[PDB]
């Protein structure tokens, strides 16, 4: 009563199914993350942290040689396998097996923003290109493009001095590079096996279908990005802002950073809106933070 | 279901062996004429009953 | 790990509907102040919850 | 005998854009009631007038 | 005789859009009085003067 066309037929619903997901998938990590397509094991990032400039003719044209040491992202591999127990199909009981493949589908989808908002959230316990944590309170910048002199402390991690609070991210996309980078190695693929002389089928009972990808995740270079624990206040968001705007790179020239976006936690999405969206204030109105960035709600940050 | 990152290793879908029991149920309704008002043809009724 | 739920839509009784409308669905507050809920969840009027 | 007169316009500096707009042109007043005079008149701010 | 002198745009560094935010951009002040100089002039702050 079972025949190879009933099961190409389920192959070929599953496939619409799996179509249907991806196609309506939501896209958020595009917004803050930059995807480079890679063709072998991994790709080395070492450049990051050069400021491309301008230079005059004084004389002979300046080159920059920079560091072999590299980033080594280490790209790693992602799937999920779900089952059929054999059993319902004797009992056609075929309505099921959509929404379960289609959430499927929807989660593959959500992984990459999952995992780079993970990434994210634990900036304090990674370190980038240079070897230090990504947000970090000591980030070393040289008075001289060649890199001599006493180095200067440059902080864009910010904490209380006690009881702390939920942890708020500014960060910066105009700029043409996004602070992380998100590769992509082999498109998801979906992995099915129905036969009735194969293992799994013979062995316990579940039909397999499974869905592979390839994707990593890496830092970008940590001018743009900043972290920030203290309560969120005008005051605080104020004092964020306007050191970040007074950042200077080696040679004492500012690289006039535009902060575009801010990132909050969902427990704190009311208070943000509240505090910075609304025209009129505690106690007045006109409050001079309306409009000032877009704020990307995200679930990925607890 | 999610997506699910290998440490060399298969994870299967975890629930089974169960179920909700819905027992599906049956309604109805029943509505009269009298058959009186059939022979004063009064028929205009019996339509917004419907 | 967060599921990423999208609350859409707000179901309220009909003896407070006009209430939810006031109070969400509106840019204008009873005091003057901007609503940052405006359009944020679609209502939906029913006469089966009293 | 009246003269049966209709103010059209009311003229600001660009500096009372802001009292323009809350007289005029929001659904919000001072205390957050729905404006008696929205839409009533049509502002036109100026650079002239500083 | 003079020229129409218009100061239209008013320029500070980083350091001081704080201090020009609260000269011009309050409208009530502690004695509760308007300020003549909000919106007067646009804001343009800049990272290339420091």
């Amino acid at each position: 009563i079972i025949t190879p066309a009933l099961i190409s037929a389920l192959k070929t619903s599953f496939q619409k199914h799996f179509q249907d997901a991806l196609a309506t998938a939501p896209s958020t990590y595009l917004q803050v993350a930059t995807v480079i397509p890679s063709t072998t094991a991994s790709n080395t990032y070492g450049w990051l942290g050069q400021f491309p400039k301008l230079r005059e003719w004084i004389g002979q044209r300046v080159i920059k040689d920079m560091a072999a040491q590299g980033y080594q992202i280490t790209n790693k591999l992602f799937e999920s396998t779900v089952g059929v127990k054999r059993t319902d199909i004797e009992d056609d009981n075929l309505g099921v097996y959509g929404p379960l493949m289609q959430e499927m589908g929807r989660a593959a989808g959500a992984h990459p923003d999952e995992l780079v908002f993970a990434l994210l959230k634990a900036g304090n316990a990674n370190l980038c290109y240079d070897g230090q944590n990504f947000f970090d309170t000591d980030h070393p910048v040289y008075p001289n493009v060649d890199g001599t002199g006493t180095a200067t402390t440059v902080s864009n991690l910010f904490a209380p001095a006690a009881d702390p609070g939920a942890a708020w991210y500014l960060l910066d996309t105009s700029r043409s590079l996004k602070p992380l980078i998100y590769q992509e190695r082999m498109k998801p693929s979906f992995t099915s096996m129905t036969k009735e002389d194969d293992e799994q089928v013979f062995m316990a009972d579940e039909y397999r279908y499974g869905v592979r990808s390839r994707c990593n995740v890496g830092f970008g270079f940590w001018q743009l990005a900043a972290m920030s624990t203290e309560e969120l206040n005008q005051v605080n968001f104020e004092k964020v802002y306007d050191a970040m705007r007074n950042q200077k790179a080696d040679g004492g020239r500012p690289l006039d950073i535009r902060p575009n976006l801010l990132v909050v936690p969902t427990t704190l999405r009311s208070k943000a809106k509240e505090v910075v969206g609304v025209q009129r204030l505690a106690n007045g109105a006109d409050n001079p933070n309306f409009e000032l960035v877009q704020v990307l709600d995200t679930a990925w940050l607890n």
